[PDB]
């Protein structure tokens, strides 16, 4: 294990300077005897993912709040968490030296870094891309007999992809996302704006953009790369708004209904790439439960439809009990995931804050909404930006855990990084929530998981000021005496037998 | 009496051009006889308030869309229709020639013009101010013995608002707003970022800050101005965030709660303004309904609260139910009024003769009237070109564009928007049901006049013409189109 090199840009807490000699890492995860626990806290006046251990003991010596573990009270199973390997986070990890690329690359997907077990994968060009381009610029090749991968993908992406893969233990699932057809299938003739498919469901535009799918698929499986699952198409709800900036396809939750039982669908189940599992909506949260609805109810629909993707990005406009717990509720054996899991940056702030505690905070405490809102796993944005935010071909409100300065040979590891940590290290794939009751009203936000074995996890966040004196009971082993420090984040781990 | 003169900017509209010598103007108002409805047309193709009249049917027949009106079904009364008195606002109308500004003032205020009713006046600073004053900055002032009201109001503002009253025919109410108390007040000294008042509610940092609304009312009123209403703050949850970029002054709910309780709410009581209304929140509306449940299950703060003030961003979409429903729900004798909107970082600040922010607006208006909203205030009267001034660049559109160097302003299609219902809904006119006999892609939203009247707004924001009928069971069917991107405006007598 080497420490955190820390280093200040003057916002409120610090970045993890590594390069090509020299990254903080973890030792091989390694935990103790019935009676002891581990913890990870990282803090804002500079503690990253620093390990202790102590007792579970059968006496109660806390007088303050007490989360009690409920063991028997199980909700979702957890799927994985991971990042965005778009053009912008290729080309950033590639202008590093050799070393440092391997260093950026274990931080994320390595055991001995934060476990990422799940990449997002743009299907061709978005706005973190230097150009535009689809896979099928050729006009009038409804067979997609010129479908080719560029650069991006054979060059930076894919190679990428490879070595995340190899670095990590857990196998890791692959998702892509569309953001625009070729232009020729589009109503509006270009890659932006207001525009949809051409015609309509079941029709040769229709039939040709569901098989580019396929051909996408194809493509990948080529180059030795199979996905988990595709959405139905990034940001739907874009498409239908005058002047959408950046690549988009419109579809009104109907057309998205219709184009999944007519076209998508069935084009997938008769491919060789049957297994690949399906994501509806892949928006904003607020369009729930209404999209879930209009497409869920609709059985010729409903038998495609694995599971309903958000994104984070406008979370604030509508609150998560009414748009996720709701949706839950209604689809109970429908899944949800985080697939695009980024906060906005204020618009009197810049798009990249090197050492913001605030937008830590923002990530670790949308994680723990989500899983105490059945979602099952998380996909960030981009893997890595530069000090500007980009490249991006617009203009963009948003930064990244890593940021790359080429001219240095150096990134930074942002306090998002070590929030996402203290969840993507810390609950594998078929982890799952279980209770945590608090005995009082408080500040801290708390969410627990079993591991597959029957290990206890438990996330502790302060976004207050205050240290708030805490105990954590496991029925089956006794009583965990800590303290969440204000601005902390703690993730604590036990044997329960 | 005189029609639009068009001009396009290369948008998806035009703009209606107006000088020191034309502008645009309606014939004095007249109602349809008996067995006869007006309707009044606005359409992106360039129609501005268009007048026709047609026939109330006996009879119906066909599946097409049916609009019935349930005129028993009653719901809240209107408070009225207005915009922001801004430095900005005021200092663009005075860089006008006198005939322009006159003009520019009819178009709002006049009988001839929309007939707005409100106007909501900025308690010194605010973003569209070209410095950052307050009424009383001399450090620890605590007697407020140098409060006093500078140029922005005793040049700017009061004239415009005298000027407008005396073109009005219909009363006016005035809404006062602060954004910053000053600086020596605030635990952070500065008139914007993340700072509260000092202190505790009671104690004489709470107490001064409520004198300051007192002296702010005692000096309007040397002037002849009184107020209908004050807000507690502007967007006290702005105060609370680190780096807010302007004026701002920081409030939880239970800040607020204890703030009104304690200092503003006896201290107006004890004035010689007792009659000027409170309204809380002055906010965006998602902090609906916890910040209503805060202040208003607490009796000793509910006592002083006459409305729940609220703001959107017309850009974005948030739950109305949920918010407002909810709130109506809990607290139904507590008005909720809409203090401040407006409107893409990648399209300009100012889009001249955008029909899509004109959509944005009387969407937003109708959204509001469903859900129980008793009033609908714009923000900036009047901006530049760059949608300024603004001392922190923090540009945005508005339904009249002032253009100092050729001394002619634009009347915007979000001009023509709000018109469709401030000129038709008079102060006191009910909300009534009006039931869809089919799925529709239409807004629309009826109402009675005092006297019994009937008026109805249709938006359709779809590109396809909807055929349609209104039924009012008192006298027949209104057979009738609504175009693809038209507004309409129907007036029908009863009886
Ligand atoms: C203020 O705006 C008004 C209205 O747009 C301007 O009045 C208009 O002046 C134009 C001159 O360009 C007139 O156009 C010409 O009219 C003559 C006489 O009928 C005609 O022979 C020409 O073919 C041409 O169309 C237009 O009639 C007139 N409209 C009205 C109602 O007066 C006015 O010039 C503007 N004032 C300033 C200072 O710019
Ligand atoms: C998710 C998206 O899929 C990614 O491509 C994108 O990079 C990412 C982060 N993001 C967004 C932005 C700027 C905001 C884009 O406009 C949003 C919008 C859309 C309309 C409604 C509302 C007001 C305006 C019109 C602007 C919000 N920068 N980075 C995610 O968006
Ligand atoms: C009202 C304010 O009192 C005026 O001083 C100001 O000039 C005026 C214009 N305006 C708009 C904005 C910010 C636009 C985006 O903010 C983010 C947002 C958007 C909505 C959802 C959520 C809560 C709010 C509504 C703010 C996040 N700044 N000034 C008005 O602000
Ligand atoms: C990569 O970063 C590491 C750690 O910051 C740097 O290693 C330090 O190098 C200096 C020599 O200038 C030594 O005195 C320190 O003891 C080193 N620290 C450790 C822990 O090894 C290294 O300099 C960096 N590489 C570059 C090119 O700057
Ligand atoms: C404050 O008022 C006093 C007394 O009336 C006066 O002499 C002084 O000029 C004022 N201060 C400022 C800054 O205007």
């Amino acid at each position: 294990a080497r420490p955190c090199i820390p280093k200040s840009f003057g916002y409120s807490s610090v970045v993890c300077v590594c390069n090509a000699t020299y990254c903080d890492s973890f030792d091989p995860p390694t935990f103790p005897a019935l009676g002891t626990f581990s913890r990870y806290e990282s803090t804002r006046s500079g503690r990253r993912m620093e390990l202790s251990m102590g007792p579970i003991q059968a006496n109660h010596t806390g007088t303050g709040l007490l989360l009690t573990l409920q063991p028997e009270q199980k909700f979702q199973k957890v799927k994985g968490f991971g990042g965005a390997m778009t053009d912008a986070a290729a080309l950033n990890i590639l202008a590093l030296s050799p070393p440092a690329q391997n260093l950026l690359l274990k931080s994320y997907f390595s055991e001995e870094g934060i476990g990422y077990n799940i990449i997002r994968v743009p299907m061709a060009s978005c706005d973190f891309s230097i150009r535009t381009y689809t896979y099928a610029d050729t006009p009038d090749d409804f067979q997609l007999h010129n479908f080719s991968l560029p650069e991006e993908d054979t060059k930076l992406k894919i190679p990428l992809i490879h070595r995340a893969l190899q670095l990590a233990q857990r196998p890791v699932s692959l998702l892509a996302s569309p953001w625009t057809s070729p232009t020729w299938l589009k109503t509006n003739g270009a890659v932006n704006g207001k525009g949809s498919l051409k015609g309509q469901p079941g029709d040769i535009y229709h039939q040709t953009w569901a098989r580019y799918f396929v051909k996408f698929l194809d493509a990948y499986a080529e180059h030795k790369l199979q996905f988990w699952a595709v959405t139905a198409e990034n940001e739907p709800s874009a498409g239908l708004l005058s002047g959408y900036p950046f690549q988009c396809l419109g579809f009104t939750p109907e057309h998205q209904r219709d184009f999944i039982a007519r076209d998508l669908g069935p084009t997938l189940a008769n491919s060789t790439h049957h297994n690949v599992r399906l994501l509806m909506l892949d928006d904003q949260r607020l369009l729930l439960p209404h999209w879930a609805k209009v497409v869920l109810t609709d059985p010729e629909a409903a038998k495609y439809v694995h599971g309903i993707a958000v994104h984070w990005y406008l979370d604030f406009l509508a609150p998560a009990k009414a748009t996720l717990g709701e949706t839950h509720r209604l689809f109970p054996n429908t899944m949800l995931f985080a697939s695009e899991a980024c906060v906005g940056s204020k618009f009197w702030e810049q798009s990249v804050r090197l050492g913001s505690w605030d937008r830590g905070m923002q990530y670790s405490h949308s994680i723990i909404t989500n899983l105490l809102y059945h979602v099952v796993g998380w996909t960030d944005w981009n893997l890595a930006l530069n000090p500007e935010g980009g490249p991006n071909w617009v203009r963009n409100f948003v930064d990244s855990p890593i940021i790359v300065d080429i001219t240095k040979d150096t990134f930074y590891k942002q306090p998002m990084f070590y929030h996402l940590g203290h969840f993507s290290k810390f609950i594998p794939e078929g982890s799952q929530r279980v209770g945590l009751v608090a005995s009082q009203k408080n500040d801290l936000d708390a969410v627990a998981l079993m591991h597959p074995d029957g290990s206890a996890v438990v996330v502790v966040l302060n976004r207050s000021s205050k240290d708030v004196p805490l105990t954590i009971k496991d029925p089956a082993v006794g009583f965990l005496e800590t303290i969440s420090p204000g601005y902390s984040i703690h993730t604590y781990l036990w044997h329960r037998q």
